[PDB]
């Protein structure tokens, strides 16, 4: 079994908890306390490899310290999540990427950009806009629905594929 330390980052309300809880418990949670940050572990097979996924679902206040720095740099891959009906969450992605790059002290950090809530009609962030920022950073882009589970497995597996590429 290969262990893979994944961190899900992004604004409040984008569905970081819904996405984690779908992969790991296979149900959609309408309300999950927005304050609650936790690690979830799941044994899964990805491309024939048995993996233990250790997923930090981030929450809480914007609050930089040496110990939050340490905690974040143990992530091997980051799922940078925005909601397709939340322009501000999309504009925040650069920030999250910059904090990842800083605590990793590196410009090549395994990462997937995730456009969540693709089930919703009110979309303010176009696929094309997201695709453009992805190709810019050199990372995969995937649209997801924690609600229907569209793209959820693919999102997390794609990240794992990214971690493999990075360590050949
Ligand atoms: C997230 C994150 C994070 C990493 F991804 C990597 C390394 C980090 C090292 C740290 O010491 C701290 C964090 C970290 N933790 C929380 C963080 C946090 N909160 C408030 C909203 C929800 C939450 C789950 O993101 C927790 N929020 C932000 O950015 C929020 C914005 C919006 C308000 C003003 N902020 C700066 C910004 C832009 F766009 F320039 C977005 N960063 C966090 C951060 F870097 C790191
Ligand atoms: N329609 C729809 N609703 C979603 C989807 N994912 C999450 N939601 C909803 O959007 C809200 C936020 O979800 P949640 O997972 O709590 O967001 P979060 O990023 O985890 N916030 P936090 O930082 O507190 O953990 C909830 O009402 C949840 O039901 C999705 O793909 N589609």
């Amino acid at each position: 079994m290969t262990e893979y330390k994944l961190v899900v980052v992004g604004a409040d309300g984008v569905g970081k908890s819904a996405l984690t809880i779908q992969l790991i418990q296979n149900h959609f949670v309408d309300e999950y306390d927005p304050t609650i940050e936790d690690s979830y572990r799941k044994q899964v097979v990805i491309d024939g490899e048995t993996c233990l996924l250790d997923i930090l679902d981030t929450a809480g206040q914007e609050e930089y310290s040496a110990m939050r720095d340490q905690y974040m740099r143990t992530g091997e891959g980051f799922l940078c999540v925005f909601a397709i009906n939340n322009t501000k969450s999309f504009e925040d992605i650069h920030h999250y990427r910059e904090q990842i790059k800083r605590v990793k002290d590196s410009e090549d950090v395994p990462m997937v950009l995730v456009g969540n809530k693709c089930d919703l009609p009110s979309r303010t962030v176009d696929t094309k806009q997201a695709q453009d920022l992805a190709r810019s950073y050199g990372i995969p882009f995937i649209e997801t629905s924690a609600k229907t589970r569209q793209g959820v497995d693919d999102a997390f597996y794609t990240l794992v594929r990214e971690i493999r590429k990075h360590k050949e």
